[PDB]
DNA sequence: TCATTGAGCAAATGAGCAACACTATTCGCATATAATGGGGTTAGTGACTCTTAAGT
């Protein structure tokens, strides 16, 4: 399940390249999240596993260029 | 008899600790229609040397 949706970390990442971060970071960081939907996912809501999957990959990545993008690190709720 | 030396002492202030109670920070977790392969250089170098590789 989780090789085989590879290309939505990519379609996900492509839009967050130039954020401080470089793209192989972001598509890694993606594929995190992606393990992380694949072992919460619920099929019997009628989704199939892209709906599911697109807020945990966004988390990820978003998560990722908000710490690990700067050296004066702000935490996400005070940004 | 009194100034001088040797020793100490109560007290005031500066530093700090120990345990406890309130509170502002910080981090783990969740978002359910569908979303399914990227930008970005270097472009009018010169000369020389070392290694690898096809050609003889």
């Amino acid at each position: 399940m989780v090789e085989a949706n590879l290309r939505l970390v990519i379609s996900i990442a492509k839009k967050y390249t130039n954020r401080g971060l470089q793209f192989l970071d972001l598509i890694q960081e993606g594929n995190i999240g992606l393990m992380k939907a694949v072992d919460k996912f619920e099929y019997r809501r009628g989704y199939k596993f892209s709906t599911y999957a697109t807020w945990w990959i966004r988390q990820a990545i978003t998560r990722s260029i908000a710490d690990q993008a700067r050296t004066i690190r702000i935490p996400v709720h005070m940004i």
